[PDB]
């Protein structure tokens, strides 16, 4: 948590979403909890609600160690618009670019990343 690759694996993650994934186009409905003013019944369908706010607010707490976690975040973003929304909604379309743009910058960033979450798991002993 404080130490330097959690923090650097954290950055790296924060600038996924911050640089990609909230360059979606369209995508702002998702940058932030649902409006239960203007989507009343949101809350009473969805049990377990995600959006991108949340994500980067666990990201600043170090919550993740490993993409695996983080990217379960990001797959319930996805998960929670089908169900809501539908799954030809266009709002689910925007998710699904969301979640895509993440798993290809995972990607990019692999060799990287895997270095910080050996080192990070390493120091968990």
């Amino acid at each position: 948590s404080m130490d330097d690759d959690q923090v650097a694996f954290s950055f790296i993650l924060d600038n996924i979403v911050t640089q990609k994934m909230m360059a979606v186009p369209d995508s702002w409905p998702f940058h932030h909890p649902v409006n239960k003013k203007f989507v009343p019944d949101y809350y009473k369908v969805i049990v377990n609600p995600m959006d991108l706010e949340t994500i980067r607010k666990n990201i600043s707490k170090h919550k993740y160690q490993s993409r695996e976690s983080f990217l379960d975040d990001v797959n319930l973003i996805l998960a929670n618009s089908v169900k809501y929304n539908g799954p030809e909604s266009q709002y689910t379309k925007t998710a699904q670019e969301i979640v895509n743009v993440c798993y290809q910058t995972l990607t990019e960033y692999d060799e990287h990343l895997t270095q910080l979450e050996k080192d990070i798991c390493t120091a968990k002993e």
